[PDB]
RNA sequence: AGGCAUUGAAAGCGACCACCAGGGGCACAACAA
């Protein structure tokens, strides 16, 4: 939280970083829909961003002509697939048996959704203007940001569910 | 030894899998005259 409050301070005056802190925090409490790593097993920041780093190595990595509106899908696809090959508790959607298959699918399916679309849309669209570059230098910052934001989300949780 | 007759239908793959972890700075120098 002190380092949360510094970025908090230090973007008081200034409109496209306060953007950047909101949208990195609201970015995860998305992905945090769908995938969770429980802290307590010390895991990696490699398990952390799972999603955000096949969101992000999806958008970098495919060519620079195709639409946005086509990234879409094909990276919702890659976070389905990618799902798939964890482990059952990690996975908030599905690990509740109490409801019927063809619905936790219908969530699950909308919870990737709109976290793609908000990482192609507002991540790569919006505020890294939809260039590449701009995207590349900001990486590292957004996957520590977005590490730092998880555990806020995680220590939130469990202090406000009491 | 003769005439004849050197083939013929069909099939041309089928299932599944398209990755997995972990790292994402490390050291120092911030003025000199």
């Amino acid at each position: 939280t002190e380092y949360w409050q510094f970025a908090e301070l230090f973007s008081q005056g200034n409109i496209v970083m306060t953007e950047k802190l909101k949208l990195t925090k609201r970015l995860v409490e998305e992905y945090r829909r769908f995938y969770q790593v429980e802290l307590s097993k010390k895991p990696s920041t490699h398990a952390i961003l799972l999603p955000l780093s096949k969101a992000l190595e999806q958008i970098l990595s495919v060519p620079d002509d195709w639409d946005e509106e086509e990234l879409i899908l094909q990276g919702s696809g890659q976070l389905q697939a990618a799902l798939d090959r964890q482990e059952v508790y990690t996975r908030p959607i599905i690990k509740d048996k109490s409801v019927a298959y063809e619905t936790r699918q219908l969530q699950e399916l909308e919870a990737i959704q709109i976290f793609m679309t908000t990482c192609v849309r507002d991540l790569f669209g919006e505020m890294c203007k939809g260039d590449r570059a701009i995207l590349q230098e900001q990486r590292n910052r957004i996957k520590s940001g977005a590490e730092f934001a998880y555990r806020l989300l995680a220590l939130e949780a469990q202090q406000n569910q009491n």
